[PDB]
C-alpha cells in the first residue's frame, strides 16, 4: 500500500490518496493513517474510490502534484510499490472553501460549447434550419421527418463543462453525476469535467419516477432528471404537458426546494430545454423562444437520400411506387436494411430489380 | 460413492470444477471437503449447474468416459484431472455440480466470449414438413428475410406451429445474467429446446415465443420476482436469436417494443442498482385489424385470403381423405372456409363416420354440414 497525503505550509494534513491491493487493506490503511496522525475520521469525506507505471511515486503522480500545487499543498509518498483499489479524501473544511471560497479555480479548463456539422451527412436544407440550436435556447421540434435527435447532438456537440460529483447536504448525499448518461474527461477533486450532457427521456419507454428525488440507501438519494441535465439538453419525447408546464416554471422560478426526512433542501436549475413532438397542438397554450419544423422529404431529397445510402443511383419513376409515409429518415433506413437483405440473398440480379422488389414487399405486394 | 473432476491450468491453479455424488447433501458436503483441502474460498466460484444426470449408459465415470469435456476445455486451455473412478452400476440418475471461478467467467463474458462460436448451424426454412396449398407457401417464403413482419391472417393460420415444423438451426444464449449480485435467468426450460451445454452457455435450437391477449398477462413484459436477489428476464430478452409472435395486441405494446428494437438496449434500475441489457430478436404481429397499426412502420406486411372453392375442395380432399362433389361448397357457412373450419369439419366428420357405420361418407359430409348449420330447413 502507498499512502499520499497533501498538507499546507504549516503541517495540517488535508488531502489524504490511500492505494492498496483490495478494500480491506485500503480501510484499515486509511484508519490507521487517521490515528497515526491524530485526526478524526469525521473531518474527512471520501469523495471517490475504486478500481483503476513500474511504480507509484511523487514523480509518477505529476498531475495530482500540480494540482495540489494549484490549491498551495505540497505531494509527498510514504513508501513505493513494485508492478488496484484507491481511495481519495479531504477534510471538510477545505471541502467548506472548494464549495464557496475555491470555486472558479479550475474554470480554465472549461472549453466552449460548439456546433461541428461537418460530422455529419445532411442536407443543406436542414442543416440551416438544425443551426438555430447555437443559441442554447427552449426549443420545440416539428418532428415530421422523424431524425434522431440525440443522435445527431452527440455527433455534433463539442466543448466540455464542470459539474459537482455530488451533494452532500446535512448529512444527506445527492447524486448528481452519474456513469451510464455522462461522458467522463477528468476528475478535479470535488467536481468532475465531463462533456456537455445530453439526457434523452421517451413516454413510452420511462418512468415519471426519474423526475423525483429516488431513494436509494439511508441518506443517500439521486437527484431528477433536469438537475442532471445541468450545463446541457434535456430532450423529451411526446412528453404530457404538465410536466412540461412544470419545467418551465420551475426554470422560470430558477431553484427547487424540496423536503426530505424533515430537512429543507434548496438546488438551482440550469439547463437547456427540447421538446421533440409530432403533435405540436398539445402545446398550444405554452411559450417557447425557438420553433424548428421538419418537412417530410420532397422527391429530390429523397432521391438524393437514397442515393447517398443505397450507393446506387435510382431513377426518378421509383419516387411514385413507394407509400407516402415511407418518405421520411427512418423509412430510408428501413429500405436500405431491406435492400440490403435482398441483394444479399438473391444473387446475380440488378440492383434496381431488386428496388422494386424492395418496394412491392414494403407495401404489402398490393 | 462420489467423483470430483477438476479443469486445471498449467501453473496449478484451480478454475473448473465438477462433481458427481449420489444425493444433494452428499454433493454439497463433497463440493465443500474438496474447496476446504486446496485453501479456496466460496466467494471466488459461481455455482453455473446442479441437477440430475443421467449414467444409465455410462458403466464407470472416469477422464476416459467425458472426451467432449476434455476436448471443451482443451479449447480453453485448461486439463482435465479426476481423483478417482465412480462406478455407476445399477444406477440411472446421479446429482452432478459444475462451478466455474469468477476469473474464468469473466474472461468468458469478455475476452474468450466468441470461442465457441463454431457450434452454431445457420437458421434456414424446410417447408416440406408441412402440407399447404402452394400459394400459400408462396406468401409465406418471405418470412426467411428475418424482419420485422405483420400477418393479416384471415385464413385463420397457426403461426407458431408452422414456424415450430419448418424451421432448423441452432443459437447460444447465456444460461442467466449475473449483475452486482443480482441475478437474471434468460433460460427457459418450458420454452426453449435444449440441444447442449458449453460452460455458462446453453445452445438451443431456435427459441420460438408466443403471447396472446386472452391468455398471457403484461408482466411477462417486467422483470418478475421470483426471490430475493433472483429475477426472471421479460419475454423480449428470453426470444434472442429467435421469433417472437404477438396475438392481437395494444398499440401501445408494439410501440414500446419497437422503439426499444431501435434503441437497442433496456436500461432500467432494480433494488437500487441499474443494469442494462443489449436487444436482439425479430418481431411478428398476427392480427385480423390491422388498421389498429396504422401509425407504425413494418417492412414486411403479409396477407392470408380466406380460402376459395378449389382450395376448400382441395384442403377438405386431402384433410379428409375423400372426393367431394362440387355442391359441398354452396351448402357450408361463409365463415367456415378456413383452415379452423377444416379442422372442425374433419372431427366432426370422424365422429359421424365412428358412430353411423355402413353409410356413404357423402352422404356422411352433409349430415355434418347439417349439423353445423344447426339444422335449418
Amino acid at each position: 500500500f502507498v499512502v499520499m497525503a497533501g498538507m499546507r505550509k504549516d503541517g495540517t494534513i488535508d488531502f489524504i490518496k490511500v492505494y492498496a491491493l483490495n478494500e480491506k487493506l485500503a480501510i484499515e490503511v486509511l484508519e490507521a493513517f487517521l490515528k497515526e496522525n491524530n485526526i478524526h475520521p469525521s473531518d474527512f469525506i471520501v469523495i471517490q474510490r475504486g478500481y483503476e507505471k513500474k511504480a507509484i511515486t511523487t514523480r509518477s503522480e505529476e498531475e495530482l502534484s500540480a494540482m495540489l500545487g494549484r490549491l498551495g499543498l505540497r505531494l509527498v509518498s510514504n513508501g513505493v510499490l513494485y508492478t488496484l483499489y484507491q481511495i481519495t479524501a479531504i477534510s471538510r473544511e477545505l471541502f467548506e472553501s472548494l464549495q464557496k471560497e475555491k470555486r472558479e479555480i479550475f474554470e480554465d479548463v472549461q472549453e466552449k460549447i460548439t456546433f461541428n456539422f461537418s460530422k455529419v451527412d445532411l442536407p443543406e436544407k436542414y442543416v440551416k434550419k438544425l443551426r438555430l440550436l447555437e443559441l442554447m435556447e427552449d426549443t420545440i421540434i416539428f418532428n415530421m421527418a422523424e431524425l434522431e435527435i440525440p443522435n445527431l447532438l452527440k455527433a455534433i456537440v463539442e466543448g466540455t463543462v464542470l459539474i459537482p460529483r455530488f451533494l452532500e447536504k446535512e448529512d444527506l448525499i445527492i447524486r448528481i453525476f452519474d456513469e451510464e448518461l455522462h461522458e467522463y474527461r477528468g476528475s478535479y477533486f470535488d467536481k468532475v469535467l465531463i462533456k456537455p450532457p445530453i439526457i434523452h427521456w421517451d413516454f413510452y419507454l420511462d418512468s415519471l419516477e426519474d423526475f423525483s428525488f429516488k431513494k436509494v440507501e439511508e441518506s443517500i438519494y439521486i437527484a431528477p432528471l433536469f438537475l442532471r441535465a445541468t450545463g446541457g439538453f434535456l430532450i423529451l419525447t411526446e412528453p404530457p404537458e404538465d410536466l412540461v408546464k412544470t419545467l418551465l416554471k420551475l426554470k422560470k422560478r430558477g431553484e427547487v426546494r424540496t423536503i426530505l426526512e424533515g430537512k429543507r433542501i434548496t438546488i438551482p436549475i440550469n439547463f437547456t430545454l427540447i421538446v421533440d413532438t409530432r403533435h405540436p397542438e398539445r402545446y398550444a397554450g405554452l411559450k417557447f423562444p425557438i420553433r424548428i419544423n421538419l418537412p417530410p422529404l420532397d422527391d429530390e431529397t429523397f432521391l438524393k437520400v437514397l442515393e447517398t445510402n443505397l450507393g446506387i443511383t435510382p431513377p426518378t419513376e421509383i419516387v411514385r411506387i413507394f407509400p407516402p409515409d415511407y418518405k421520411t429518415f427512418l423509412g430510408v433506413e428501413l429500405i436500405k436494411n431491406l435492400f440490403e437483405k435482398l441483394k444479399l440473398t438473391e444473387k446475380g440480379k440488378d440492383e434496381v430489380s431488386l428496388l422494386k422488389e424492395a418496394a412491392t414487399i414494403i407495401t404489402g405486394g398490393t
